[PDB]
DNA sequence: CCGACAGCGCATCAGC
DNA sequence: GCTGATGCGA
DNA sequence: GTCGG
């Protein structure tokens, strides 16, 4: 990975411009546009010269490419140095980091003069159930999970879950699966054989006795398949307590189970490149399963799958381990 | 020139 | 009461 | 904003 040093003046001003479009201006394609050209960027391994020379880079178009010219001449963006210094626009775009609050609740808040985490504290009553507990945990919220604490966390939830029922099968996901040295949540998908596609309590059962030894400590949302919430491990003797960390945990029918570990372990960039090698070989790969696509293009029935490895298979792909997916 | 850029669970809104 | 749409997330 | 039919 090239260092930050290189072009990271750029990938930060690109990065930045993202945050603007999706969350102000409410240009969602606007927003991937620039991160897809920071990425592509961030990973070019030489210091940007020009405009121009990044243009190259597919995702890098006029647009951006007229940026770079002007910040590698100025040292800026007259538009990202107004925006910055713009009241309005900078608390909207600051509201947006409080889980529950998008770009509408946010332009709602500050349209009403609600613009720091201080206005959304005296006016609890406006903050949906979702909002008040990404406002109770914003600073933990924002912090990285170390893996070391990511395998203690796996423990417990490995535990419960096998606890209420032998033969529910659990599995972390996310970078964490791949190796990750740190996380951002945890991410946890659940089946069990009495649970198929075609086969009401599975998901609550875990989330109870996860509540039950204190480890779930709020719910942001939860249905039957999928459960957004809080978690927290057991503070140590005399020991700073653990910050408060994001756990999702979905339910999914046995015979979709392996494609959504796999999907769910990425990484997102292996996810494309997976998917792509996966059409050109006749086959198309989401979260839920591998279908085979027809001669005019009608896409069968969904493959059977008892493994990632099956899927891998069904492509004529080398099982790949999770500790070399990163694309 | 102009449409795609993912699809979907849950919470909550808009409206009958 | 309900259905469908919208906001939000990851 | 960028790509591509
Ligand atoms: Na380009
Ligand atoms: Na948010
Ligand atoms: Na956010
Ligand atoms: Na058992």
């Amino acid at each position: 990975a090239p260092q930050e040093t290189l072009n990271g003046g750029i990938t930060d001003m690109l990065t930045e411009l993202a945050n603007f479009e999706k969350n102000v201006s409410q240009a969602i394609h606007k927003y991937n546009a620039y991160r897809k050209a920071a990425s592509v960027i961030a990973k070019y391994p030489h210091k940007i010269k020009s405009g121009a020379e990044a243009k190259k880079l597919p995702g890098v178009g006029t647009k951006i490419a007229e940026k770079i010219d002007e910040f590698l001449a100025t040292g800026k963006l007259r538009k990202l140095e107004k925006i910055r210094q713009d009241d309005t626009s900078s608390s909207i775009n600051f509201l947006t980091r409080v889980s529950g609050i998008g770009p509408s609740a946010a332009r709602k808040f500050v349209d009403e003069g609600i613009k720091t985490l201080e206005d959304l504290r005296k006016n609890e009553d406006k903050l949906n159930h979702h909002q008040r507990i990404g406002l109770k945990y914003f600073g933990d919220f924002e912090k990285r999970i170390p893996r070391e604490e990511m395998l203690q966390m796996q423990d417990i939830v490995l535990n419960e879950v096998k606890k209420v029922d032998s033969e529910y099968i659990a599995t972390v996901c996310g970078s964490f699966r791949r190796g990750a040295e740190s996380s951002g949540d945890m991410d946890v998908l659940l089946t069990h054989p009495s649970f198929t596609s075609e086969s009401p309590k599975l998901l609550h059962q875990v989330v109870e006795q996860l509540q039950k030894v204190h480890f779930i400590t709020d719910t942001l949302s939860k249905g039957e398949t999928k459960f957004m919430g809080v978690c927290q491990l057991p503070s140590k003797n005399d020991e700073k307590e653990y910050p408060h960390r994001r756990i999702d945990i979905r339910l999914i029918p046995k015979d979709q189970y392996y494609c959504g570990v796999l999907y769910f372990t990425g990484s997102d960039i292996f996810n494309k490149n997976m998917r792509a090698h996966a059409l050109e070989k006749g086959f198309t790969i989401n979260e839920y399963t591998i279908r085979p696509l027809g001669v005019t293009g009608v896409a069968g029935e969904p493959l059977p799958v008892d493994s990632e490895k099956d899927i891998f298979d069904y492509i004529q792909w080398k099982y790949r381990e999770p500790k070399d997916r990163s694309e």
